[PDB]
């Protein structure tokens, strides 16, 4: 029981995929992969399609194959993308070096929103709630994603919304300041943050923080938020960062009310709440889903949360037969969802 290929070039890059994906249609393409829309024929379902690029590289690659293949497969909530399909035209492990990944088409992206005009704030509210709702769920994982930005957030013709946790405009403008002074025991509210500058972006439709490097993003982050307060410096092991944040002028935290003077103050209130400098203070997904801004979509009895995540392979060094190996394992164990 093997379905049929055939194959095709589309820009460059060879697909080879079972009958029942027709009328493949280049999407866009990355350094990990390139993505085709397509017409599921099994399922009446227009989907993207997904080929990851030179999966087994290196050691790096093929972990990171694992660790997509591991991700996806275990992502199943209405905000986070997940797997209709995963394949290989591979007839055995040997032979081995392709993986296509199959998700519902959603087709646009949040950066396509913001950029054709600003939304009203009945869009902010059930985009944003969409985006905590996800991060609930994966959160409650263990999983942090890091790199959240509108990129990365796919939203379809409905305003549905689906965070995408790969990962084919500057991912710095929507990364936390403890990230950008390298710290390495960040938190989960680092996607907050994100969030937050997300928020901000849809409200004013100007990115919040465009910062043109490292230093210079932490210089237009501290101007609104203020240079850090006794309490968060204490929490700061780095000289060099000491020095360089504490050399600085120092700044006060400006008055969001004024910055943000227009949008609805909970929408203010709850971004004053995301963009707290101190991760030990900004609120979390659950909590951000109680405030009163989403009150009109809300449901703590349709919040999930996910089921336990291994991720012990993190902190495993393996050769890269064997990462192909596992990654080969969770192909031919994929078991598709109810149609
Ligand atoms: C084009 O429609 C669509 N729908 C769902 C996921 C993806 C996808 C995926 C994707 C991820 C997993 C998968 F199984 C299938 C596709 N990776 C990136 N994207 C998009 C590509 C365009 C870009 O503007 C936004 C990310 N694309
Ligand atoms: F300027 C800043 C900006 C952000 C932080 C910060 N917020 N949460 C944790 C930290 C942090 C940064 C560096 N080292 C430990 C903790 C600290 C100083």
């Amino acid at each position: 029981e093997r379905p049929t290929f055939y194959r095709q070039e589309l820009n460059k890059t060879i697909w080879e995929v079972p009958e029942r994906y027709q009328n493949l249609s280049p999407v866009g393409s990355g350094a990990y992969g390139s993505v085709c829309a397509a017409f599921d024929t099994k399922t009446g379902l227009r989907v993207a399609v997904k080929k990851l690029s030179r999966p087994f590289q290196s050691i790096i690659h093929a972990k990171r194959t694992y660790r997509e293949l591991r991700l996806l497969k275990h992502m199943k909530h209405e905000n986070v993308i997940g797997l209709l399909d995963v394949f290989t035209p591979a007839r055995s492990l040997e032979e081995f070096n392709d993986v296509y990944l199959v998700t519902h088409l959603m087709g646009a992206d949040l950066n396509n929103i913001v950029k054709c005009q600003k939304l009203t704030d009945d869009h902010v509210q059930f985009l944003i709630y969409q985006i905590l709702r996800g991060l609930k769920y994966i959160h409650s994982a263990d999983i942090i994603h890091r790199d959240l930005k509108p990129s990365n957030l796919a939203v379809n013709e409905d305003c549905e919304l689906k965070i995408l946790d790969f990962g084919l405009v500057a991912t710095r403008w929507y990364r936390a300041p403890e990230i950008m002074l390298n710290w390495m025991h960040y938190n989960q509210t680092v996607d907050i943050w994100s969030v937050g500058c997300i928020m901000a972006e849809l409200l004013t439709g100007r990115t919040l923080f465009p910062g043109t490097d490292h230093i210079d993003q932490l210089k237009l982050i501290l101007r609104l938020v203020g240079t850090p307060g006794a309490e968060l410096l204490k929490k700061i092991s780095s000289e060099s960062a000491r020095n360089y944040i504490q050399s600085l002028t120092q700044m006060p935290k400006m008055n969001f009310a004024n910055v943000f003077i227009g949008a609805n103050p909970l929408a203010v209130d709850l971004l004053e709440k995301m963009l707290v400098l101190d991760s030990d203070k900004r609120i979390t997904a659950a909590q951000a889903l109680a405030h009163a801004y989403f009150a009109q979509y809300h449901d703590p009895d349709d919040e999930p949360v996910a089921d336990p995540y291994d991720q012990s392979f993190e902190s495993r060094d393996l050769l890269i037969d064997e990462w192909k190996s596992l990654t080969y394992d969770e192909v031919i164990s994929f078991v598709p969802p109810p149609l």
